[PDB]
């Protein structure tokens, strides 16, 4: 649809270089092993990030636009969730979501 167009324009613009120093801990799955996060899976039920988003996008998997915004709000929220407000991560996804957000309220 139309609508999902412009998802796609944001999910295009949140992995562009012009925001990649604040996006690039949202690439790909949190690798909570790697990290050594051993209670990642235990705090987070429902992982996220931008190339699962991606993923779905490309195979047509959103219903919506409503549906597109609700995962990439849940990645958003998995970041809150589980790193102290302090951390740098949280300070990027708050960056990173007040992009998402202004694009979003664009929506045709
Ligand atoms: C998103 C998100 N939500 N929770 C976390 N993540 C996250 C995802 C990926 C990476 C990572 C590391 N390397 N690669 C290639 C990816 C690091 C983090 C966080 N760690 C972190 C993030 C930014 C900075 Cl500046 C310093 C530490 C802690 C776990």
């Amino acid at each position: 649809s139309e609508q999902l167009k412009h998802c796609n324009g944001i999910l295009k613009e949140l992995l562009s270089k012009k925001h990649a120093a604040y996006a690039w801990p949202f690439y790909k799955p949190v690798d909570a092993s790697a990290l050594g996060l051993h209670d990642y899976h235990d705090i987070i039920k429902h992982p996220m990030d931008l190339s699962t988003v991606k993923r779905k996008m490309e195979n047509r998997d959103y219903r919506d636009a409503q549906e597109f915004a609700a995962d990439v709000r849940l990645m958003f929220s998995n970041c809150y969730k589980y790193n102290p407000p302090d951390h740098d991560v949280v300070a990027m996804a708050r960056k990173l979501q007040d992009v998402f957000e202004f694009r979003y309220a664009k929506m045709p």
